[PDB]
This record gives C-alpha cells, sequence and structure tokens, in this order.
C-alpha cells in the first residue's frame, strides 16, 4: 500500500519512478520542444496584434489554456499512488486547493529567464503581450515566481516530486481521512529527500519558495479568474463534473 509504514528502499525508489512517469505523461508540451522553440519569438507586429485584441478575446484565450493545464493536473493527481483510494470529498479538497498551484509551478518550464519571455500559442513573448487583460501586477508576480523557480534548474524527477507534494498536503481543510493523507505525504517526502540526497541535490531544499508564497499567489490568481468568469462566463464541458461543481457553484 502507498500509505504503508516502514516503506522500503524498493517502495521509495518505485514511488520516485512512478511519480516522474506520471508527470511526463501529463505534460502538454515536452521540455525538448519548449527549449527548441526559445528562438521562435513574436515580432512587434504580432505583439501589437495581441495588444489590439479585446479584454474578452484575451480572457477566452487564457481561460482555455488554464482549463487544459488544470485537466492535465487532475490526470496527474489520479495517477498518484493512493489518490483514487481517497473519498471523492478528499480528492476534491486536494484538487480545489492544489491544482492551480501545480499549474503555477509547471509554468516555469515555459518561462525563458534569458529574455524574460513565456511560451504562448506557438511562440515566446513578454508580459506586454497580455496588456489587453488589464492584469499587469498579477502577471508580473506570475513572471517573478516562474523566474525564481527557473533558477533552481529542476530535473524532471525533482519537479515531479515537488508538484506531487503540492497536491498530497494533509493540511488542506475539509479532509475526512486526514490520517491516510499524512501517511501518503510522509512517504512522498521520504522519496523526495532520498532522491535529492542520492543525486547530491539537497542544496535546492533551502532554495524552494517559502511556505505560503505559492498558496498566496494561487489565491490572487484564482480570485481574478473567478471575477472574469462571473463577468464573461466561459462555456466548457467539464471533464470532472464533481470538481467543476465545487469551483463554479
Ligand atoms: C503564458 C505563460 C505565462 C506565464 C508563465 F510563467 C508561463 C506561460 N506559458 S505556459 O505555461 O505555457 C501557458 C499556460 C497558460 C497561462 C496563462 C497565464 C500566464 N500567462 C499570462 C496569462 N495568464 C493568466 O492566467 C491571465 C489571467 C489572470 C488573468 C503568462
Ligand atoms: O473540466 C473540469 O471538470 C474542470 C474542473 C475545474 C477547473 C478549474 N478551473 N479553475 C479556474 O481557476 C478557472 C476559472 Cl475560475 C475560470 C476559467 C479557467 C479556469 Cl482554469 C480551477 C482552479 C482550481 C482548481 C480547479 F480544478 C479549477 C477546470 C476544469
Amino acid at each position: 500500500t502507498p500509505e504503508a509504514p516502514y516503506a522500503s528502499l524498493t517502495e521509495i525508489e518505485h514511488l520516485v519512478q512512478s511519480v516522474s512517469k506520471s508527470y511526463r505523461e501529463t505534460c502538454q508540451l515536452r521540455l525538448e520542444d519548449l527549449l527548441r522553440q526559445r528562438s521562435n519569438i513574436f515580432s512587434r507586429e504580432e505583439v501589437t496584434g495581441y495588444q489590439r485584441k479585446s479584454m474578452w478575446e484575451m480572457w477566452e484565450r487564457c481561460a482555455h489554456h488554464l482549463t487544459e493545464a488544470i485537466q492535465y493536473v487532475v490526470e496527474f493527481a489520479k495517477r498518484l499512488s493512493g489518490f483514487m483510494e481517497l473519498s471523492q470529498n478528499d480528492q476534491i479538497v486536494l484538487l480545489k486547493a492544489g491544482a492551480m498551484e501545480v499549474v503555477l509551478v509547471r509554468m516555469c518550464r515555459a518561462y525563458n529567464a534569458d529574455n524574460r519571455t513565456v511560451f504562448f500559442e506557438g511562440k515566446y513573448g513578454g508580459m506586454e503581450l497580455f496588456r489587453a487583460l488589464g492584469c499587469s501586477e498579477l502577471i508580473s508576480s506570475i513572471f517573478d515566481f516562474s523566474h525564481s523557480l527557473s533558477a533552481l534548474h529542476f530535473s524532471e524527477d525533482e519537479i515531479a516530486l515537488y508538484t506531487a507534494l503540492v497536491l498530497i498536503n494533509a493540511h488542506r481543510p475539509g479532509l475526512q481521512e486526514k490520517r491516510k493523507v499524512e501517511q501518503l505525504q510522509y512517504n512522498l517526502e521520504l522519496a523526495f529527500h532520498h532522491h535529492l540526497c542520492k543525486t547530491h541535490r539537497q542544496s535546492i531544499l533551502a532554495k524552494l519558495p517559502p511556505k505560503g508564497k505559492l498558496r498566496s499567489l494561487c489565491s490572487q490568481h484564482v480570485e481574478r479568474l473567478q471575477i472574469f468568469q462571473h463577468l464573461h462566463p466561459i462555456v466548457v464541458q467539464a471533464a470532472f463534473p464533481p470538481l467543476y461543481k465545487e469551483l463554479f457553484s
């Protein structure tokens, strides 16, 4: 069982491998393709074309990409050992709190620190590309957070274990089986620590974002998304109806 006490070196190393595999199979864009596309940057005309779009065109574009990013995180969560064995309540509690945070972490892979650009709809562009949204402060904070994560130079196994820990958090309010979540979290932390020690990457632990900075940024991001959704509702067919009901009712 993934929550079992006295987790062996076999269980811990398979947990590392299984989490990394779940991560790379739920990534919309492969890292090699994001790295290759770094030289493919939007021209002044294309940037002007994005700036001349209405607030509602840019909201619809952005909301569509975020809906897909979330759906991939739900698929990732469902591949995590023990997650599907939790009640629907506990699964919903972990995803409503953790899914956007995971999307925010995953964004660092599409961020280029050299020129401060992000991958958006085929090319790289700066934050000026999102001018029509009228969200420059929140967008600057998202760019700053991805900048800080990109300086860690995460390997696939590291970002995989880190995002799984963002999700399997026993402190999310509303959990019915809090003890079972503490056990799954304990084994993941053990796997994360074991992997960093084995690879001589423990230096990154003191460099990870402070406790609460990720929750705070996600809270501000979701609040803005909920305002746009109330003002100009996006019509989606929910892939996960019980989760969708909690976020949009
Ligand atoms: C595009 C992007 C940004 C930052 C970053 F680090 C990485 C990417 N690239 S990505 O991960 O491949 C794309 C995934 C969609 C994210 C859209 C998100 C962030 N972009 C600004 C618009 N935005 C909003 O939520 C606007 C809402 C508040 C009104 C900038
Ligand atoms: O398909 C499904 O069932 C589904 C279910 C939940 C969501 C979802 N949307 N969401 C937004 O912030 C959001 C809004 Cl408020 C408007 C537009 C775009 C987005 Cl991504 C979340 C935040 C945290 C956790 C979540 F699961 C979601 C998406 C899809």
